[PDB]
């Protein structure tokens, strides 16, 4: 349903450049997983049915960065504005979906598709948009469908994004990694979700929905059993998440 825009020859060459950047200097940072949350929070704010919200650079904005869901991602702002400075062409919309790409491919995931020309819009969406953790899997279903157009598929897919990574109890208030290896992009947030509660691994009640829940339990237990299938079909939702509102929708 897409119809990416052109761009010119001198914003694919940024991006080219900066896609190479990002790669290492996340790997250096350690801020894959910071970054694919900086990403997503700045994507998953689209709304379908008002084509509000989504990918459009406004997470950068003091408004947004202060809604109580993006608590951190200021950090991750601060880290990436001397990269971005050095592509005055690239949108930061565009710079920042190119961040959560390189983050997923430099911690061993999917090769996420990415295309250019997200432009930056002025008015950050309203708060409220993103998902609760303490929810269940009706509540995901109206943010991810409801709002986005994601489907049921996509948001197990996109749950295993929490392979990298960990809360903070000065965050969200959760603390710790869902899995052994936050730096590694793999199927290991399924294999743990399903073997049960490890100490020192984190499980969400928003990760625990997808236990349950008839559609989305046997897509939990084919990722378990089959990363190959994960990863194709992280990289589908991945890729959709980060488009959302962008070239059609
Ligand atoms: C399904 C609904 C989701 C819920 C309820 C949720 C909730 C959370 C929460 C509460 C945290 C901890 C923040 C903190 O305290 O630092 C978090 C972290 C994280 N989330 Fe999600 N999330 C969801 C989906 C996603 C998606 C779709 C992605 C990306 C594809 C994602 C990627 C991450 C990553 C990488 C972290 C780790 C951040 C870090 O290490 O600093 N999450 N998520
Ligand atoms: N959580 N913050 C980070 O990942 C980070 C912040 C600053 N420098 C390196 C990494
Ligand atoms: N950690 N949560 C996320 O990254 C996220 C999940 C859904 N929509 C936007 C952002
Ligand atoms: N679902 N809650 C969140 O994603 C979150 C809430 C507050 N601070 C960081 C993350």
């Amino acid at each position: 349903g897409k119809s990416y825009p052109t761009v010119s020859a001198d914003y694919q060459k940024a991006v080219e450049k900066a896609k190479k950047k990002l790669r290492g200097f996340i790997a250096e940072k350690r801020c894959a997983p910071l970054m694919l949350r900086l990403a997503a929070h700045s994507a998953g704010t689209f709304d379908k049915g008002t084509k509000t919200g989504g990918p459009f650079g406004t997470i950068k904005h003091p408004a947004e960065l202060a809604h109580s869901a993006n608590n951190g991602l200021d950090i991750a702002v601060r880290l990436l504005e001397p990269l971005k400075a050095e592509f005055p062409i690239l949108s930061y919309a565009d710079f920042y979906q190119l961040a959560g790409v390189v983050a997923v491919e430099v911690t061993g995931g999917p090769e996420v598709p990415f295309h250019p020309g997200r432009e930056d819009k002025p008015e950050p969406p309203p708060e409220g948009r993103l998902p609760d953790a303490t929810k269940g899997s009706d509540h995901l279903r109206d943010v991810f469908g409801k709002a986005m157009g994601l489907t049921d598929q996509d948001i197990v897919a996109l749950s295993g994004g929490h392979t990298i990574g960990a809360a903070h109890k000065e965050r969200s208030g959760f603390e710790g990694p869902w899995t052994s290896n936050p730096l590694i992009f793999d199927n290991s947030y399924f294999t743990e979700l399903l073997s049960g509660e490890k100490e020192g691994l984190l499980q969400l009640p928003s990760d625990k929905a997808l236990l349950s829940d008839p559609v989305f339990r046997p897509l939990v237990d084919k990722y378990a059993a089959d990363e190959d299938a994960f990863f194709a079909d992280y990289a589908e939702a991945h890729q959709k998440l980060s488009e959302l509102g962008f070239a059609d929708a």
